[PDB]
């Protein structure tokens, strides 16, 4: 509800980034300027003086607009408009650092005496740098550019701050030295060439500013020329505390960098797997045809990748199965195995999918193997071939694309007729045996459609008509427990479940394991309009059982009067 | 941590003991000395036994620390073969252990960070949707989804596995139990029904404005907000919109899709980060039918009886009537496998509760249509339960004359046995 | 705590329960099972099925630990076909044991 | 040097032999052994039990420097139920290898 809280802006809405670069620029000038206008100077002289009072107005800015952009509450998720909270975040987290930083120290410690403990409050604004560490945290997070690369970026910056910072305190150490005794100063005592670098104080800005900072950057990489060293105590304990310090961050950059180097890259690994692999082909003379086959194999199994489906199980199973079926989908529809079987149990089948892409010439199942997997051949060809006792490994043929294999060994649950081996890379989309299994005992009407399916092929060559055989006992086995279900549910008197079952499937008589129509027992009960519906459905009405029971009989046994008028009609 | 404090004190007795052995010298040849003949500045050390006791160990204290980060100005430096042997000593062994500090340091970022493992899969996953071409619509949603792993971590948990099912299962009876039982539709059923219906949920999140389950789609997994604030806005023919209820804390969405079989009748969309608990429609059902007995009183607190949507049973009720029906066909598969013959299937059955003494809508019992089949090990499986060898069928046929019609008379001889 | 094999369960490895104290909760249809158990140290389930090629009898979950040395069922099979005599034997001293061992009888 | 098939043993792993000769030495129960030598380069050993389901002839120690292809039994047995005719004549020339060899067993 945005429209009753006005005059609030998105943290990512456009002309906001764009003051945000420009005031991540200003916080960088003003944290790489506080050094230098706090150690280099003891007063800003007039002509940098417009510098300092845009520097904080930039800032009252800065101020001004985080009384106003909206956030990500991050317990909630959400991005919260309300100004009163807005104003509690900022107030209680990261206002009064800045505020007391957008100050004019240098105007109040002119106007105060000058004394130097007011000046001490100019490195308050340091604490502007913050914006650099959300700018950090921006770009880490942008996948774009590598976290550990960003880690040593913000490293650099951090040692060339640090190091910056360090010449500025260190000059101001200098400085704080009575200017009488500036002999016993690091900058003081120094004759670099013939320049005795003597009175210090009346340099140009520049040249006192890179000596220091050469001093800092030597120590920074520890080359310690020693032309530059501490001669104070001062100025030792300093070094001291610095050259720890640069220690410990030096260690970690070099720890990040190596941290790069080490996790490596995917080419890399792939690049050592085959310094492996050109040992082996090497040590073994293989065939350079052979050789250059191992090496597209491995060169195919890192181009294409598709593990991150296993790092997709993350998401949600909603969203899964959303991609299951924008991507898969399309392909199953085509296959005839599903065709005109219910879209729903297809769905089901696109949720439990397996992307794969099987290498050229690698046998997905060998002959005669109880298949745990059902893989639909999609977008390609693959190679189909039966062996016998005789040996003979006939290529049955190239399944091609939008076709399926395997669900020999899932429908009924028979040793592989073909092994079943690859001519070129293609998709396959594999499906577990236990996942189609379940959804078949779901969906029995979806099992003899599948059946049905079969029977499509069947004139066709779907399947040696031996191999097909041991399909069609199953099948029977199938139908005949729709039989026994059609039975039971005509005993029972739910219409619209023999209504839906019948036209789904088994329309004639099904006689059950005693031989037995639904005539009969619904008769028993007296079931008039089931006993109309069979009579639409042509069931025989002098159907004896194996053990001889005529539907007339048994309704005549019954004595349900007007189920016997329609039997006789 | 520990390195560096090695490193701390290491340094501090190498300061101490640097300007002990300047003293070891006599303080006429101080001029021999490391600190005595040294000349920082406009200063000269040169009675270097009668400074101030801070300048002595700061300026030895700055000689051991500069050497430690092998800065090596060289305003300060070993002068005599002691010192120099000694400065020897500690830069060898200081090189070894800045070694060992810069390999600690590098080990513990090699180890990875949260940051590196979301970055790590959502390049991954970028590469994935680019590879796979896929749409942005729901590319954000994915990204979104992998953000919010992160936001919860509940993932290490996933990734825990590992232990075994039961404790595992005890986690979840620690965390979801207590949800599962504050809410009233789920509530009032046996220990087992819950307990189990726990250990197949799965922890879920979603960001604001996710349409999860949208209005007409059959949902295939039974969510829970658990903590959270979601949406059921009913989605009209214009395409409007209107939230009949807020779904909160103890909310259920998605039970009508797996008990009256309708596809939601109402969008549930996200107003909130949302702790939801999926649930495998197909295993919610199964589990209303393994427990039908509590079924009952929980479609009586779901569907039956029950005011909250203003229905008791739309589509055909069976808690009660598939019970019923249960019973009967049950036995109906075992005369099935009595005319089959799979004594084990048969057996697995009567484990499920089969009474082998149930008749079929025929009158005939699996005894019947063993005897008559004559699958001699079915009823010599069906005699060890001890089944009537007299009871008939609706057309007169007792079990021995199922065997005498059918011309079984090895199973004759079982039964008169 | 650790489930090894449930009822129904196709058996392919023979346990034998020893160091370490071993449930067996024998299934029962009330859905809770039961509470048989199968002694400990110098013990053995999976053998019964692995021979009658039945699967898993019973539900069978480890009490607080216990050291299975597994045998491959195509393995111990392998055996019994070649020890022919012996594999009898086996049987033979099950139901010996079966008559006070309830939880196989 | 090592001892690789003891006899009495019932091998699902048949070996084929590369590199250097063994010895078949069946062990007599007396307490010595047969000291027969086992045909090294391009022959075999740890097969007859396979081949005739008999326990383990001899007992075979790898006497020169070995490189061997040892051979399954389950899936050597497979591979003659695909290939039933082969496999048959792989039994009758099994026969007619070991005709003129003489072997003990």
């Amino acid at each position: 509800g945005h429209n009753d809280y006005k005059y609030i802006i998105h943290p990512k809405n456009r002309w906001y980034k764009a003051w945000e670069m420009f005031i991540l620029v200003w916080a960088i000038y003003s944290s790489l300027f506080t050094p230098m206008e706090f150690g280099f100077f003891r007063g800003l002289p007039e002509r940098l003086f417009v510098l300092d009072i845009v520097g904080q107005i930039a800032f009252l800015v800065d101020i001004v607009l985080q009384f106003f952009v909206a956030y990500r509450d991050t317990q909630t998720y959400r991005t919260v408009y309300k100004p009163t909270r807005i104003a509690f975040r900022y107030l209680k987290s990261h206002f009064l650092m800045d505020f007391i930083g957008c100050f004019p120290w240098d105007l109040i410690y002119k106007a105060s005496g000058k004394h130097e403990l007011v000046r001490y409050l100019l490195w308050i604004r340091l604490f502007r740098v913050r914006k650099v560490v959300e700018f950090f945290q921006r770009l880490e997070k942008d996948t774009r550019i590598n976290y550990l690369f960003t880690r040593i970026l913000k490293l650099l910056f951090v040692e060339v701050y640090c190091t910056h910072t360090a010449a500025c305190i260190f000059y101001y150490l200098a400085t704080t030295l009575p200017p009488e005794n500036e002999g016993y100063t690091w900058i003081g005592s120094l004759k670099l060439g013939d320049y005795s670098y003597e009175n210090f104080r009346e340099i140009d800005l520049w040249k006192r500013y890179t000596t220091a900072l050469y001093f800092a950057i030597v120590t920074m990489a520890t080359v310690g020329y020693g032309d530059i060293h501490a001669v104070n105590l001062r100025e030792m304990i300093f070094v001291m505390i610095y050259v720890s310090f640069d220690m410990v961050l030096g260690a970690y950059l070099i720890g990040n960098i190596t941290a790069l180097i080490v996790k490596g890259s995917n080419t890399e690994r792939f690049r050592d797997k085959m310094n492996d692999l050109i040992s082996f082909m090497n040590r073994k003379k293989l065939g350079r045809d052979l050789r250059s086959q191992i090496t597209g194999h491995v060169r195919l199994q890192y181009d294409s990748h598709y593990t991150d489906t296993v790092m997709l199980q993350d998401i949600p199973a909603s969203i899964r199965a959303k991609i299951a079926q924008l991507l898969y989908l399309p392909y199953i529809k085509k296959v005839p195995l599903f065709k005109g079987c219910s879209t729903e149990f297809i769905n089901q089948i696109v949720i439990r999918l397996h992307e794969e892409y099987f290498l050229p010439g690698e046998v997905i199942t060998e002959q005669g193997n109880v298949v745990d997997h059902l893989y639909f051949v999609c977008e390609g060809l693959l190679e189909a071939l039966v062996t016998k006792t005789d040996g003979s490994e006939e290529s049955v043929t190239l399944l091609g694309p939008h076709t399926s294999f395997g669900d020999i060994s899932i429908i009924c649950n028979i040793s592989q007729p073909f092994t079943v081996r690859v001519c070129e890379l293609c998709h396959l989309l594999r499906l577990d045996k236990q996942s189609f299994s379940n959804i078949l005992e779901i969906y029995f009407h979806d099992g003899r459609t599948i059946l049905n399916n079969i029977m499509e092929e069947k004139e066709s060559n779907d399947r040696i008509k031996k191999l097909e055989s041991d399909i069609v006992i199953h099948i029977g086995k199938q139908e005949a427990e729709l039989a026994l279900k059609v039975n039971s549910a005509a005993f029972q008197g739910d219409f619209y479940q023999l209504k839906s079952l019948i036209r789904s499937g088994a329309d004639p008589n099904k006689t059950d394991y005693d031989g037995r129509s639904p005539l009969h027992l619904a008769a028993c009960r007296g079931y008039e309009d089931i006993t109309l519906f069979l009579i639409q459905e042509g069931v025989d009405v002098n159907l004896k059982d194996k053990f001889g029971h005529t539907p007339l009989f048994e309704a005549v046994k019954a004595g349900q009067e007007g189920v016997i008028g329609l039997l006789v009609k």
